[PDB]
Protein backbone atom coordinates (compact mmCIF):
# COMPACT_ATOMS: atom_id res chain seq x y z
CA UNK A 1 0.00 0.00 0.00
CA UNK A 2 1.07 3.39 -0.28
CA UNK A 3 0.32 6.66 1.80
CA UNK A 4 1.10 10.04 0.18
CA UNK A 5 1.09 12.65 3.17
CA UNK A 6 1.34 16.38 2.18
CA UNK A 7 2.66 18.16 4.91
CA UNK A 8 5.65 16.71 6.71
CA UNK A 9 5.85 19.45 9.47
CA UNK A 10 5.00 18.21 12.81
CA UNK A 11 1.89 16.73 12.17
CA UNK A 12 2.37 15.08 8.96
CA UNK A 13 6.25 13.74 10.17
CA UNK A 14 4.33 11.98 13.05
CA UNK A 15 1.63 10.89 11.58
CA UNK A 16 4.57 9.46 8.92
CA UNK A 17 6.23 7.51 11.75
CA UNK A 18 3.14 6.33 13.11
CA UNK A 19 2.04 5.36 10.28
CA UNK A 20 5.09 2.91 9.92
CA UNK A 21 5.04 1.52 13.24
CA UNK A 22 2.91 -1.19 12.47
CA UNK A 23 3.25 -1.10 8.87
CA UNK A 24 6.65 -0.96 7.79
CA UNK A 25 6.06 -2.46 4.34
CA UNK A 26 3.88 0.66 3.42
CA UNK A 27 5.22 2.88 1.24
CA UNK A 28 4.92 6.25 2.11
CA UNK A 29 5.25 9.52 -0.03
CA UNK A 30 5.70 12.61 1.30
CA UNK A 31 5.64 16.84 -0.24
CA UNK A 32 7.30 19.37 1.58
CA UNK A 33 7.78 22.37 -0.27
CA UNK A 34 10.99 23.80 1.81
CA UNK A 35 14.07 21.47 0.24
CA UNK A 36 15.58 22.16 3.74
CA UNK A 37 12.57 20.19 5.90
CA UNK A 38 11.94 17.79 3.11
CA UNK A 39 15.71 16.30 3.08
CA UNK A 40 15.61 16.01 7.32
CA UNK A 41 12.26 13.65 6.44
CA UNK A 42 14.42 11.41 3.99
CA UNK A 43 17.79 11.15 6.35
CA UNK A 44 15.38 10.35 9.24
CA UNK A 45 13.81 8.37 7.41
CA UNK A 46 10.05 9.34 7.76
CA UNK A 47 9.45 8.81 4.19
CA UNK A 48 10.47 7.06 1.42
CA UNK A 49 10.41 9.13 -1.00
CA UNK A 50 9.67 13.36 -1.10
CA UNK A 51 8.65 15.92 -3.86
CA UNK A 52 8.18 19.80 -3.94
CA UNK A 53 5.78 19.09 -6.55
CA UNK A 54 2.69 18.18 -4.79
CA UNK A 55 0.83 16.97 -7.96
CA UNK A 56 3.71 14.60 -8.61
CA UNK A 57 3.00 11.87 -6.03
CA UNK A 58 -1.39 12.27 -5.86
CA UNK A 59 -1.74 9.61 -8.86
CA UNK A 60 0.04 6.90 -7.16
CA UNK A 61 -1.08 6.76 -3.77
CA UNK A 62 -3.77 4.60 -1.98
CA UNK A 63 -4.27 7.31 0.41
CA UNK A 64 -3.73 10.95 0.98
CA UNK A 65 -3.13 12.84 4.13
CA UNK A 66 -3.11 16.70 3.35
CA UNK A 67 -1.47 17.70 6.44
CA UNK A 68 -0.71 21.46 5.92
CA UNK A 69 -2.59 24.65 7.10
CA UNK A 70 -6.35 24.91 6.77
CA UNK A 71 -5.94 27.06 3.74
CA UNK A 72 -3.51 25.11 1.77
CA UNK A 73 -5.84 22.11 2.88
CA UNK A 74 -8.67 23.63 0.89
CA UNK A 75 -6.71 24.68 -1.96
CA UNK A 76 -5.02 21.31 -2.08
CA UNK A 77 -8.51 19.42 -2.39
CA UNK A 78 -10.15 21.28 -5.23
CA UNK A 79 -6.64 20.71 -7.24
CA UNK A 80 -6.71 17.18 -6.10
CA UNK A 81 -10.39 17.12 -8.41
CA UNK A 82 -8.46 17.99 -11.38
CA UNK A 83 -5.52 15.01 -11.30
CA UNK A 84 -6.12 11.48 -12.28
CA UNK A 85 -6.08 9.49 -9.28
CA UNK A 86 -6.51 5.96 -8.14
CA UNK A 87 -10.07 4.69 -8.35
CA UNK A 88 -12.06 5.64 -4.86
CA UNK A 89 -8.84 6.29 -3.20
CA UNK A 90 -9.17 7.46 0.72
CA UNK A 91 -8.26 10.81 1.06
CA UNK A 92 -7.80 12.77 4.65
CA UNK A 93 -7.49 16.17 6.26
CA UNK A 94 -5.65 16.97 9.60
CA UNK A 95 -6.94 20.47 10.94
CA UNK A 96 -8.43 21.94 13.68
CA UNK A 97 -11.82 22.74 12.27
CA UNK A 98 -14.18 20.34 10.02
CA UNK A 99 -16.83 21.77 8.67
CA UNK A 100 -15.58 24.09 6.04
CA UNK A 101 -12.81 21.63 5.12
CA UNK A 102 -15.60 19.21 4.44
CA UNK A 103 -17.64 21.32 2.52
CA UNK A 104 -14.91 22.27 0.39
CA UNK A 105 -14.14 18.35 -0.28
CA UNK A 106 -18.06 17.44 -1.35
CA UNK A 107 -17.61 20.73 -3.50
CA UNK A 108 -14.63 19.69 -5.23
CA UNK A 109 -14.74 15.81 -4.99
CA UNK A 110 -18.18 15.14 -5.26
CA UNK A 111 -18.96 13.17 -8.52
CA UNK A 112 -15.09 11.94 -9.24
CA UNK A 113 -15.07 8.42 -7.50
CA UNK A 114 -12.53 9.06 -4.37
CA UNK A 115 -13.37 8.34 -0.76
CA UNK A 116 -13.47 11.14 1.93
CA UNK A 117 -13.90 11.86 5.29
CA UNK A 118 -12.70 14.57 7.86
CA UNK A 119 -10.01 13.90 10.50
CA UNK A 120 -8.41 15.87 13.62
CA UNK A 121 -5.72 14.18 15.03
CA UNK A 122 -5.48 16.42 18.58
CA UNK A 123 -1.81 16.04 19.56
CA UNK A 124 -0.22 16.01 22.89
CA UNK A 125 1.27 18.35 25.27
CA UNK A 126 4.13 19.47 22.92
CA UNK A 127 10.07 17.36 14.51
CA UNK A 128 8.33 14.11 14.10
CA UNK A 129 7.89 11.83 17.34
CA UNK A 130 5.66 9.10 16.82
CA UNK A 131 4.53 8.92 20.05
CA UNK A 132 2.70 12.57 19.57
CA UNK A 133 -0.70 11.00 19.39
CA UNK A 134 -0.96 8.13 21.57
CA UNK A 135 -4.01 7.73 23.97
CA UNK A 136 -5.34 11.61 22.44
CA UNK A 137 -8.30 11.81 20.10
CA UNK A 138 -8.22 10.96 16.93
CA UNK A 139 -11.50 12.35 15.35
CA UNK A 140 -13.51 11.30 11.91
CA UNK A 141 -15.97 13.09 10.79
CA UNK A 142 -18.47 11.70 8.16
CA UNK A 143 -19.03 13.18 4.86
CA UNK A 144 -21.12 12.78 2.09
CA UNK A 145 -17.77 11.14 0.61
CA UNK A 146 -17.55 9.07 3.12
CA UNK A 147 -18.24 5.52 2.12
CA UNK A 148 -19.16 2.63 4.41
CA UNK A 149 -15.84 1.16 4.38
CA UNK A 150 -13.43 4.75 4.11
CA UNK A 151 -13.17 5.20 8.52
CA UNK A 152 -12.42 0.91 9.34
CA UNK A 153 -9.67 1.15 6.43
CA UNK A 154 -8.05 4.17 8.17
CA UNK A 155 -8.77 2.52 11.38
CA UNK A 156 -6.07 -0.13 10.88
CA UNK A 157 -3.74 2.44 8.83
CA UNK A 158 -3.64 4.54 11.63
CA UNK A 159 -3.36 1.75 14.70
CA UNK A 160 0.26 2.41 14.86
CA UNK A 161 -0.68 5.96 16.69
CA UNK A 162 -2.31 4.09 19.47
CA UNK A 163 -5.08 7.03 19.25
CA UNK A 164 -8.56 7.10 20.79
CA UNK A 165 -11.02 6.79 18.00
CA UNK A 166 -14.23 8.63 17.81
CA UNK A 167 -16.85 10.10 15.14
CA UNK A 168 -18.89 13.24 15.58
CA UNK A 169 -20.64 15.56 12.96
CA UNK A 170 -17.85 18.03 11.45
CA UNK A 171 -20.42 21.23 12.71
CA UNK A 172 -20.37 19.91 16.24
CA UNK A 173 -16.74 19.55 16.35
CA UNK A 174 -16.64 22.85 15.39
CA UNK A 175 -18.68 23.74 18.28
CA UNK A 176 -17.17 21.66 20.67
CA UNK A 177 -13.31 22.82 19.75
CA UNK A 178 -14.81 26.11 19.58
CA UNK A 179 -16.29 26.16 23.48
CA UNK A 180 -13.01 24.24 25.27
CA UNK A 181 -10.15 25.30 22.54
CA UNK A 182 -10.39 28.01 20.44
CA UNK A 183 -12.32 30.25 22.77
CA UNK A 184 -10.08 29.38 25.50
CA UNK A 185 -7.05 30.92 23.49
CA UNK A 186 -8.74 33.76 22.54
CA UNK A 187 -8.78 34.76 26.27
CA UNK A 188 -5.36 33.79 26.45
CA UNK A 189 -4.15 35.86 24.42
CA UNK A 190 -6.94 38.51 25.26
CA UNK A 191 -5.71 38.38 28.96
CA UNK A 192 -1.91 39.07 27.87
CA UNK A 193 -3.21 41.71 25.31
CA UNK A 194 -4.47 43.35 28.45
CA UNK A 195 -1.87 42.82 31.14
CA UNK A 196 0.82 44.08 28.71
CA UNK A 197 -1.02 47.28 28.19
CA UNK A 198 -1.59 48.06 32.07
CA UNK A 199 1.92 47.45 32.44
CA UNK A 200 2.60 50.09 31.03
CA UNK A 201 0.96 52.53 33.84
CA UNK A 202 0.59 50.61 36.29
CA UNK A 203 4.47 48.81 36.29
CA UNK A 204 4.35 46.34 38.96
CA UNK A 205 2.16 44.20 36.79
CA UNK A 206 5.91 43.09 35.77
CA UNK A 207 6.51 41.82 39.13
CA UNK A 208 2.96 40.69 41.44
CA UNK A 209 2.01 38.11 38.43
CA UNK A 210 1.95 34.65 39.72
CA UNK A 211 1.00 31.32 38.87
CA UNK A 212 -2.80 31.99 37.94
CA UNK A 213 -1.67 34.80 35.38
CA UNK A 214 1.18 32.11 34.19
CA UNK A 215 -1.98 29.34 33.60
CA UNK A 216 -4.25 31.85 32.30
CA UNK A 217 -2.13 32.82 29.88
CA UNK A 218 0.67 30.01 28.41
CA UNK A 219 -1.48 28.82 25.36
CA UNK A 220 -0.83 32.84 24.37
CA UNK A 221 2.44 31.38 23.49
CA UNK A 222 1.84 29.39 21.10
CA UNK A 223 2.25 29.72 16.56
CA UNK A 224 -0.20 32.70 15.33
CA UNK A 225 -0.90 31.26 11.84
CA UNK A 226 -2.50 27.98 13.00
CA UNK A 227 -4.89 30.18 15.80
CA UNK A 228 -5.61 32.58 12.91
CA UNK A 229 -6.47 30.39 10.50
CA UNK A 230 -8.52 28.37 13.14
CA UNK A 231 -10.51 31.60 13.98
CA UNK A 232 -11.25 32.22 10.05
CA UNK A 233 -12.62 29.10 9.70
CA UNK A 234 -14.65 28.63 12.71
CA UNK A 235 -15.64 32.32 13.29
CA UNK A 236 -19.06 31.37 13.65
CA UNK A 237 -18.97 29.13 16.92
CA UNK A 238 -16.22 31.48 18.46
CA UNK A 239 -18.55 34.75 17.88
CA UNK A 240 -21.34 32.65 19.73
CA UNK A 241 -19.46 32.29 22.43
CA UNK A 242 -17.71 35.81 22.80
CA UNK A 243 -21.19 36.92 23.03
CA UNK A 244 -22.20 34.45 25.64
CA UNK A 245 -19.44 35.62 27.63
CA UNK A 246 -19.63 38.85 27.67
CA UNK A 247 -23.32 38.75 28.98
CA UNK A 248 -21.51 36.44 31.66
CA UNK A 249 -19.20 39.27 32.48
CA UNK A 250 -22.08 41.31 32.65
CA UNK A 251 -24.15 39.49 34.68
CA UNK A 252 -20.66 39.61 37.33
CA UNK A 253 -20.44 43.02 36.55
CA UNK A 254 -23.98 43.72 37.70
CA UNK A 255 -24.07 42.12 40.94
CA UNK A 256 -20.65 44.01 42.14
CA UNK A 257 -22.54 47.14 41.39
CA UNK A 258 -25.57 45.85 43.32
CA UNK A 259 -22.89 44.89 45.95
CA UNK A 260 -24.16 41.15 46.24
CA UNK A 261 -21.80 39.15 47.70
CA UNK A 262 -23.94 35.91 48.30
CA UNK A 263 -24.61 35.75 44.30
CA UNK A 264 -21.03 36.10 43.59
CA UNK A 265 -20.25 33.64 46.55
CA UNK A 266 -22.68 31.29 44.41
CA UNK A 267 -20.87 32.34 41.52
CA UNK A 268 -17.58 30.95 42.41
CA UNK A 269 -18.93 28.17 44.36
CA UNK A 270 -20.43 26.70 41.10
CA UNK A 271 -17.36 27.62 38.91
CA UNK A 272 -15.36 25.08 41.59
CA UNK A 273 -18.26 22.15 41.88
CA UNK A 274 -18.35 22.44 37.41
CA UNK A 275 -14.48 22.53 37.58
CA UNK A 276 -14.53 18.80 40.27
CA UNK A 277 -17.75 17.39 37.99
CA UNK A 278 -15.46 16.92 35.30
CA UNK B 1 8.31 40.47 72.26
CA UNK B 2 4.67 39.61 72.83
CA UNK B 3 3.13 38.73 69.05
CA UNK B 4 -0.42 38.36 69.02
CA UNK B 5 -2.07 36.36 65.39
CA UNK B 6 -5.55 36.72 65.35
CA UNK B 7 -6.22 33.68 62.66
CA UNK B 8 -4.85 30.60 62.97
CA UNK B 9 -5.59 29.18 59.44
CA UNK B 10 -3.14 28.44 56.71
CA UNK B 11 -1.53 32.14 56.55
CA UNK B 12 -1.99 33.08 60.34
CA UNK B 13 -0.51 29.01 61.29
CA UNK B 14 2.88 30.00 58.31
CA UNK B 15 3.12 33.05 59.89
CA UNK B 16 3.26 32.22 63.43
CA UNK B 17 6.50 29.16 62.39
CA UNK B 18 8.49 31.71 59.76
CA UNK B 19 8.07 34.85 62.67
CA UNK B 20 9.53 31.97 65.47
CA UNK B 21 11.95 30.96 62.92
CA UNK B 22 14.29 33.83 63.80
CA UNK B 23 12.87 34.75 66.89
CA UNK B 24 12.67 31.25 68.59
CA UNK B 25 12.62 33.74 71.89
CA UNK B 26 9.51 35.71 70.99
CA UNK B 27 6.21 35.01 72.72
CA UNK B 28 3.49 34.01 70.15
CA UNK B 29 -0.27 34.49 71.22
CA UNK B 30 -3.00 33.09 69.26
CA UNK B 31 -6.84 33.50 68.42
CA UNK B 32 -9.52 31.44 66.80
CA UNK B 33 -12.93 30.95 66.96
CA UNK B 34 -12.63 27.43 66.59
CA UNK B 35 -11.82 25.28 69.91
CA UNK B 36 -10.18 22.55 67.85
CA UNK B 37 -7.67 24.04 65.06
CA UNK B 38 -6.63 26.13 68.27
CA UNK B 39 -5.26 22.89 70.02
CA UNK B 40 -3.83 21.62 67.21
CA UNK B 41 -2.10 24.80 66.93
CA UNK B 42 -0.64 24.35 70.78
CA UNK B 43 0.49 20.89 70.52
CA UNK B 44 2.09 21.13 66.94
CA UNK B 45 3.69 24.45 68.75
CA UNK B 46 3.05 26.70 66.29
CA UNK B 47 1.94 29.55 68.96
CA UNK B 48 2.62 29.40 73.04
CA UNK B 49 -1.32 30.22 74.55
CA UNK B 50 -4.51 30.61 72.17
CA UNK B 51 -7.60 31.85 72.80
CA UNK B 52 -11.05 32.33 71.60
CA UNK B 53 -11.90 35.51 72.62
CA UNK B 54 -10.15 38.29 70.43
CA UNK B 55 -10.08 41.30 73.16
CA UNK B 56 -8.24 38.77 75.66
CA UNK B 57 -4.89 38.95 73.96
CA UNK B 58 -5.13 41.55 72.39
CA UNK B 59 -3.94 44.35 75.50
CA UNK B 60 -0.71 42.28 75.80
CA UNK B 61 0.31 42.67 72.61
CA UNK B 62 3.47 44.50 70.74
CA UNK B 63 2.55 43.59 68.04
CA UNK B 64 -1.08 42.68 66.71
CA UNK B 65 -1.37 40.57 62.73
CA UNK B 66 -4.65 40.37 61.64
CA UNK B 67 -4.92 36.71 59.37
CA UNK B 68 -8.66 36.93 59.28
CA UNK B 69 -11.52 37.18 56.16
CA UNK B 70 -11.22 40.87 55.10
CA UNK B 71 -14.55 41.49 56.44
CA UNK B 72 -13.81 39.86 59.98
CA UNK B 73 -10.29 41.94 59.54
CA UNK B 74 -12.38 45.30 58.97
CA UNK B 75 -14.49 44.38 62.18
CA UNK B 76 -11.63 43.72 64.37
CA UNK B 77 -10.16 46.99 63.19
CA UNK B 78 -12.95 48.30 64.51
CA UNK B 79 -13.28 46.76 67.79
CA UNK B 80 -9.50 47.08 68.57
CA UNK B 81 -10.59 51.24 68.30
CA UNK B 82 -11.91 50.79 72.13
CA UNK B 83 -9.80 48.12 73.79
CA UNK B 84 -6.86 48.91 75.70
CA UNK B 85 -3.49 48.38 73.51
CA UNK B 86 -0.15 48.49 74.25
CA UNK B 87 0.86 51.76 73.68
CA UNK B 88 2.53 52.26 70.11
CA UNK B 89 1.37 48.82 69.31
CA UNK B 90 2.02 47.14 66.01
CA UNK B 91 -1.01 46.19 63.40
CA UNK B 92 -1.15 44.91 60.29
CA UNK B 93 -3.57 42.46 58.74
CA UNK B 94 -3.12 39.98 55.64
CA UNK B 95 -5.63 40.65 53.27
CA UNK B 96 -5.37 40.12 49.36
CA UNK B 97 -7.02 43.74 48.71
CA UNK B 98 -5.86 46.63 50.52
CA UNK B 99 -7.51 49.92 49.91
CA UNK B 100 -10.53 49.66 51.90
CA UNK B 101 -8.95 47.89 55.01
CA UNK B 102 -6.74 50.48 55.06
CA UNK B 103 -9.83 53.21 54.86
CA UNK B 104 -10.92 51.39 57.79
CA UNK B 105 -8.20 51.22 59.68
CA UNK B 106 -7.57 54.84 59.38
CA UNK B 107 -11.42 55.45 59.97
CA UNK B 108 -11.26 53.70 63.30
CA UNK B 109 -7.35 53.84 64.41
CA UNK B 110 -6.65 58.05 63.83
CA UNK B 111 -6.17 59.81 66.56
CA UNK B 112 -5.39 56.09 68.92
CA UNK B 113 -2.02 55.89 69.76
CA UNK B 114 -0.68 52.67 67.07
CA UNK B 115 1.00 52.00 64.39
CA UNK B 116 -0.76 50.72 61.45
CA UNK B 117 0.28 49.69 57.87
CA UNK B 118 -1.41 47.21 55.28
CA UNK B 119 -0.07 43.94 54.21
CA UNK B 120 -0.25 41.36 51.65
CA UNK B 121 1.38 38.19 51.87
CA UNK B 122 1.90 36.20 48.59
CA UNK B 123 2.40 32.52 48.39
CA UNK B 124 5.17 30.86 46.99
CA UNK B 125 6.32 28.14 44.68
CA UNK B 126 -1.62 22.92 56.87
CA UNK B 127 0.96 25.66 58.29
CA UNK B 128 3.75 26.24 56.41
CA UNK B 129 6.83 28.07 57.38
CA UNK B 130 8.14 28.04 54.00
CA UNK B 131 4.77 29.27 52.55
CA UNK B 132 6.34 33.05 51.85
CA UNK B 133 9.55 31.94 50.84
CA UNK B 134 10.95 34.00 48.09
CA UNK B 135 7.36 35.47 47.43
CA UNK B 136 6.31 39.04 47.70
CA UNK B 137 5.13 40.23 51.49
CA UNK B 138 3.45 43.82 50.03
CA UNK B 139 3.51 46.40 52.48
CA UNK B 140 1.08 49.23 51.69
CA UNK B 141 2.11 52.48 54.02
CA UNK B 142 -0.49 54.67 55.80
CA UNK B 143 -1.14 57.78 57.29
CA UNK B 144 -0.96 55.56 60.37
CA UNK B 145 2.32 54.10 59.23
CA UNK B 146 5.19 55.63 61.32
CA UNK B 147 8.55 55.70 59.95
CA UNK B 148 10.02 52.69 62.20
CA UNK B 149 6.64 50.38 61.52
CA UNK B 150 7.66 48.58 58.20
CA UNK B 151 11.28 48.31 59.68
CA UNK B 152 10.67 46.41 62.50
CA UNK B 153 7.80 44.23 60.51
CA UNK B 154 10.67 44.08 58.02
CA UNK B 155 12.69 42.08 61.26
CA UNK B 156 9.95 41.02 62.46
CA UNK B 157 9.19 38.75 59.29
CA UNK B 158 12.79 38.13 58.40
CA UNK B 159 12.02 34.11 58.98
CA UNK B 160 9.58 34.25 55.69
CA UNK B 161 12.63 34.47 53.64
CA UNK B 162 10.09 36.84 51.64
CA UNK B 163 10.99 39.64 49.28
CA UNK B 164 9.55 43.14 51.03
CA UNK B 165 8.24 45.71 48.47
CA UNK B 166 6.05 48.71 49.11
CA UNK B 167 3.46 50.43 47.28
CA UNK B 168 0.28 52.50 47.58
CA UNK B 169 -2.97 50.42 48.70
CA UNK B 170 -4.54 51.75 45.57
CA UNK B 171 -2.37 51.01 43.02
CA UNK B 172 -1.68 47.15 44.79
CA UNK B 173 -5.72 46.94 44.20
CA UNK B 174 -5.63 47.75 40.75
CA UNK B 175 -2.17 45.54 40.14
CA UNK B 176 -3.50 42.71 41.91
CA UNK B 177 -7.14 42.74 39.91
CA UNK B 178 -5.44 42.66 36.48
CA UNK B 179 -3.10 39.86 37.53
CA UNK B 180 -5.32 37.43 39.56
CA UNK B 181 -8.33 38.77 40.80
CA UNK B 182 -9.66 39.40 36.85
CA UNK B 183 -8.07 35.97 35.99
CA UNK B 184 -9.70 34.14 38.92
CA UNK B 185 -13.24 36.06 37.28
CA UNK B 186 -12.45 34.91 33.95
CA UNK B 187 -11.42 31.26 34.88
CA UNK B 188 -14.85 30.60 37.14
CA UNK B 189 -16.91 32.67 33.61
CA UNK B 190 -15.01 30.20 31.62
CA UNK B 191 -15.71 26.92 33.55
CA UNK B 192 -19.73 28.23 33.93
CA UNK B 193 -19.81 28.81 30.47
CA UNK B 194 -18.42 24.97 29.22
CA UNK B 195 -20.65 23.58 31.69
CA UNK B 196 -23.83 24.83 30.89
CA UNK B 197 -22.03 23.87 26.86
CA UNK B 198 -21.88 20.62 28.17
CA UNK B 199 -25.26 20.05 28.72
CA UNK B 200 -25.97 20.69 24.93
CA UNK B 201 -23.14 19.92 23.83
CA UNK B 202 -21.92 16.00 25.57
CA UNK B 203 -18.70 16.29 24.35
CA UNK B 204 -17.35 19.17 25.23
CA UNK B 205 -15.86 17.12 28.38
CA UNK B 206 -14.36 14.34 26.54
CA UNK B 207 -12.43 17.12 24.18
CA UNK B 208 -11.05 19.46 27.03
CA UNK B 209 -7.64 19.46 27.19
CA UNK B 210 -4.43 20.61 28.77
CA UNK B 211 -4.99 24.24 27.02
CA UNK B 212 -8.68 24.13 29.19
CA UNK B 213 -7.45 23.06 32.30
CA UNK B 214 -4.85 25.28 33.01
CA UNK B 215 -7.26 27.87 31.90
CA UNK B 216 -9.95 27.11 34.66
CA UNK B 217 -7.73 25.26 37.68
CA UNK B 218 -7.86 28.37 39.64
CA UNK B 219 -11.59 27.87 39.55
CA UNK B 220 -11.16 25.54 41.96
CA UNK B 221 -10.36 27.93 44.66
CA UNK B 222 -11.74 28.94 47.81
CA UNK B 223 -15.61 31.03 46.93
CA UNK B 224 -15.79 32.77 50.39
CA UNK B 225 -12.35 34.72 49.87
CA UNK B 226 -13.10 35.26 46.41
CA UNK B 227 -16.43 36.82 46.66
CA UNK B 228 -14.80 39.00 49.28
CA UNK B 229 -12.09 40.47 47.15
CA UNK B 230 -13.93 40.85 44.19
CA UNK B 231 -16.69 42.94 46.79
CA UNK B 232 -13.42 44.92 48.01
CA UNK B 233 -11.76 45.61 44.77
CA UNK B 234 -14.58 46.69 42.68
CA UNK B 235 -13.99 49.57 40.38
CA UNK B 236 -11.08 47.71 39.46
CA UNK B 237 -12.46 44.54 38.39
CA UNK B 238 -15.37 46.47 36.58
CA UNK B 239 -12.86 48.59 34.94
CA UNK B 240 -11.27 45.29 33.72
CA UNK B 241 -14.63 43.79 32.61
CA UNK B 242 -15.08 47.05 30.63
CA UNK B 243 -11.92 46.88 28.99
CA UNK B 244 -11.83 43.14 28.51
CA UNK B 245 -15.33 43.38 26.36
CA UNK B 246 -14.13 46.37 24.01
CA UNK B 247 -11.27 43.46 23.54
CA UNK B 248 -13.09 40.35 22.69
CA UNK B 249 -15.37 43.40 20.40
CA UNK B 250 -12.77 44.17 18.44
CA UNK B 251 -11.19 40.04 17.62
CA UNK B 252 -15.03 39.44 16.55
CA UNK B 253 -15.08 42.61 14.43
CA UNK B 254 -11.59 40.85 12.93
CA UNK B 255 -13.79 37.69 12.61
CA UNK B 256 -16.35 39.10 10.49
CA UNK B 257 -14.20 41.45 8.65
CA UNK B 258 -12.04 38.02 7.17
CA UNK B 259 -9.26 40.11 8.54
CA UNK B 260 -6.84 36.93 8.68
CA UNK B 261 -3.62 39.17 8.81
CA UNK B 262 -5.00 41.33 11.91
CA UNK B 263 -6.13 38.35 13.61
CA UNK B 264 -2.65 37.22 13.04
CA UNK B 265 -1.31 40.12 14.81
CA UNK B 266 -3.12 39.58 17.69
CA UNK B 267 -2.11 35.91 18.22
CA UNK B 268 1.32 37.08 17.99
CA UNK B 269 1.53 40.22 20.03
CA UNK B 270 0.03 37.90 22.65
CA UNK B 271 2.79 35.19 22.16
CA UNK B 272 5.48 37.98 21.86
CA UNK B 273 4.48 39.83 25.11
CA UNK B 274 4.03 36.75 27.26
CA UNK B 275 8.20 36.07 26.06
CA UNK B 276 9.15 39.20 26.42
CA UNK B 277 7.48 39.59 29.88
CA UNK B 278 8.65 36.54 30.72
CA UNK B 279 5.64 34.86 32.69
CA UNK B 280 6.77 31.71 31.82
CA UNK B 281 9.10 31.95 34.54
CA UNK B 282 6.50 33.26 37.09
CA UNK B 283 5.37 31.28 39.91
CA UNK B 284 3.09 30.95 43.18
CA UNK B 285 -0.02 32.27 44.39
CA UNK B 286 -1.32 36.12 44.86
CA UNK B 287 -3.38 34.49 47.36
CA UNK B 288 -2.79 32.16 49.58
CA UNK B 289 -5.77 30.03 49.44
Amino acid sequence: KTIYIAGLGLIGGSLALGIKRDHPDYEILGYNRSDYSRNIALERGIVDRATGDFKEFAPLADVIILAVPIKQTMAYLKELADLDLKDNVIITDAGSTKREIVEAAERYLTGKNVQFVGSHPMAGSHAADVTLFENAYYIFTPTSLTKETTIPELKDILSGLKSRYVEIDAAEHDRVTSQISHFPHLLASGLMEQAADYAQAHEMTNHFAAGGFRDMTRIAESEPGMWASILMTNGPAVLDRIEDFKKRLDHVADLIKAEDESAIWEFFDNGRKKRKEM
